Formats: structure tokens, C-alpha cells, sequence
């Protein structure tokens, strides 16, 4: 398992443009590709983040090209955020991939907000921290991936993403 692995299980892959579980248009894995509720303001964000008038429709290795991408942005991401990165240093590499998950979900301003968490985080108390990390918006609208990265916060293994 890693963390390409860990966040193709939790957004899934879909080649023509979707609404996330937010009701926003994406693509791809997990690909968001506008708040607007305009069809053809999502197909104008698709066509230029590929290249090419795509028609709302992509293939694999695009979307593996813009996942690829995405990764690279959300721990580039937490590296430049004060807030995240000394937790994400204080990290071994599991947890590190947790952390990488929350962002591509919430965005680093999201992330940085669960500042209780965070310090637990940073305080390896991690049954308090994943008690925590429960009390959020985030669980109560995606409990089931919530408890897969607090699983991993919590133990520091892949176990709630193994067998899937
Ligand atoms: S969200 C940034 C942050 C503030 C403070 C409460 C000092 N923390 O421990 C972290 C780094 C979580």
C-alpha cells in the first residue's frame, strides 16, 4: 500500500465528469474540478487542466496525469503550510500518507482548522488524536472513509485498507 493506492480506494476512478460526494463536478481520481454549479464551467476547467477539448470526457492515463499531479500539489502543499508541516515531519511514513489524504480531501485550510488534532498528532497520542479527529464535519459526511485515515492515524498501518 501508499498513499497513490490509499486515495485511488477512497476517490475512486470515473472517466466522464461526476459530482463528488458535495455535489461538486470532478473527474477522474477525485479531480475537483470547480465549486460552480455550471456544467460548462466544469468542462472549461477539464479542457484546460488537459490540454485539449475533451467534451467532459477523459481517459485513464489522463486521469492518472492529473492524479499524479494532485498528489504532488497536496504534500508540496502541507511543506509550505506552517500549521502542517511540522506535524507531517513529526511523522513516519503511514501516518505521513493520512495526513496526505485529509488535504487532497479538505484542502490544506481544511486540514490546518484541526489544530486540536494536529497537536495530538505531534504528541503521538494517537488513540486521542483519532477520538478527535471524530469530532468533525469530515466523519459525520464521509464516516467510513474518516474511519479508514483515523484508522491510520491511529495504528500507524494500512489495516483499514488492506482487503479493498
Ligand atoms: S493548526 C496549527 C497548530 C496550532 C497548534 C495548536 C500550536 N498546533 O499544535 C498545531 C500545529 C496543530
Amino acid at each position: 500500500m501508499n498513499i497513490f493506492e490509499m486515495l485511488r480506494i477512497d476517490e475512486g476512478l470515473r472517466l466522464k465528469i461526476y459530482k463528488d460526494t458535495e455535489g461538486y463536478y470532478t473527474i477522474g481520481i477525485g479531480h475537483l474540478l470547480t465549486k460552480s454549479p455550471s456544467l460548462n464551467a466544469a468542462k472549461s476547467e477539464l479542457d484546460k487542466a488537459i490540454g485539449r477539448n475533451t467534451n467532459g470526457v477523459i481517459t485513464k492515463d489522463e486521469a492518472e496525469k492529473l492524479f499524479n499531479q494532485d498528489v504532488d500539489a497536496a504534500v508540496r502543499g502541507i511543506l509550505r503550510n506552517a500549521k502542517l508541516k511540522p506535524v507531517y515531519d513529526s511523522l513516519d511514513a503511514v501516518r505521513r500518507a493520512a495526513l496526505i489524504n485529509m488535504v487532497f480531501q479538505m484542502g490544506e485550510t481544511g486540514v490546518a482548522g484541526f489544530c486540536n488534532s494536529l497537536a495530538m498528532l505531534q504528541q503521538k497520542r494517537w488513540d486521542e488524536a483519532a477520538v478527535n479527529l471524530a469530532k468533525s464535519r469530515w466523519y459525520n459526511q464521509t464516516p467510513n472513509r474518516a474511519k479508514r485515515v483515523i484508522t491510520t492515524f491511529r495504528t500507524g498501518t494500512w489495516d483499514a485498507y488492506k482487503n479493498l
